[PDB]
């Protein structure tokens, strides 16, 4: 028992991790097979950010610039190429330690783990969702551009974020690793603001299944409601709209618990109109919002 914030194991990460350098600026970079990706603003400088054309940066860019390091020792770059707003630097040594994998972009709602690096090394792990304002609520510095996200199916990496930026709510934007943005975010320092920041509502029911599966079922009032009618009460305190999906995909919780998603709804409404009156559900004083249906199962059915 006991539920847990849980990131994916970071081994198959950890081995394509590098640092990339180019003039003063040290990023890191994914390298898969005999290709870096990283985000292209390690072409710019200090003063380029504020409006840089990157094409025209790139002119006055050879294979030579980048220097490419995998912990001591040093990859030659014989290619380079822009994806949108990723760098991909073909070098000569494919990595010997490239998992099985893919690339996904992923949906508003769902789930990743982020393994935070600086200058291409470590330092940890942690769970992030992509919000569904399509940026994520994370922990980056100066440097941490270049960490990348990814979930595990079994043996298969799938990456499906690389980090860029922070906007001024201190929340954060990135790629997908084909650079194209999540969300309506540019790679330039001008003025850009994050939408409201709603909650994911599928997220939340699947919290409340896991907390009634540990035992803490104090809020499991004796009503019901409709999908209209949760929906109402959802808009009024900024939760996203509850589809049939949602209700199909919360089933393996549903049928495991005994409690139909509709019973739960209602147990959610009344959670949202009266508060909590200080007491906690699995240790949180708020309802979380960032696992999925598919973390619960995971997590309560002990997944490797
Ligand atoms: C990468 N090393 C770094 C990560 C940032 C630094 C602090 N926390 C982080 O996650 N990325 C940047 O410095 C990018 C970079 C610059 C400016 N920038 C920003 O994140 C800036 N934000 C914005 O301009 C905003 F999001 F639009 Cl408000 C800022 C935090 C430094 C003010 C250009 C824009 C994106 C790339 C190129």
């Amino acid at each position: 028992s006991g539920f847990r914030k849980m990131a994916f194991p970071s081994g198959k990460v950890e081995g394509c991790m590098v640092q990339v350098t180019c003039g003063t600026t040290t990023l890191n970079g994914l390298w898969l097979d005999d290709v870096v990706y990283c985000p292209r603003h390690v072409i710019c400088t200090s003063e380029d950010m504020l409006n840089p054309n990157y094409e025209d940066l790139l002119i006055r860019k050879s294979n030579h610039n980048f220097l490419v390091q995998a912990g001591n020792v040093q990859l030659r770059v014989i290619g380079h190429s822009m994806q949108n707003c990723v760098l991909k630097l073909k070098v000569d040594t494919a990595n010997p330690k490239t998992p099985k994998y893919k690339f996904v972009r992923i949906q508003p709602g769902q789930t990743f783990s982020v393994l935070a690096c600086y200058n291409g090394s470590p330092s940890g792990v942690y769970q992030c969702a992509m919000r569904p304002n399509f940026t994520i609520k994370g922990s980056f510095l100066n440097g941490s551009c270049g960490s990348v996200g990814f979930n595990i199916d079994y043996d298969c990496v799938s990456f499906c974020y690389m980090h860029h930026m922070e906007l001024p709510t201190g929340v954060h934007a990135g790629t997908d690793l084909e650079g194209n943005f999540y969300g309506p975010f540019v790679d330039r320092q001008t003025a850009q603001a994050a939408g409201t920041d709603t909650t994911i509502t599928v997220n939340v029911l699947a919290w409340l299944y896991a907390a009634v599966i540990n035992g803490d079922r104090w809020f499991l009032n004796r009503f019901t409601t409709t999908l209209n009618d949760f929906n109402l009460v959802a808009m009024k305190y900024n939760y996203e709209p509850l589809t049939q999906d949602h209700v199909d995909i919360l089933g393996p919780l549903s049928a495991q618990t005994g409690i139909a998603v509709l019973d739960m709804c209602a147990s959610l409404k009344e959670l949202l109109q009266n508060g909590m009156n200080g007491r906690t559900i699995l240790g949180s004083a708020l309802l979380e919002d960032e696992f999925t249906p598919f973390d619960v199962v995971r997590q309560c059915s002990g997944v490797t």
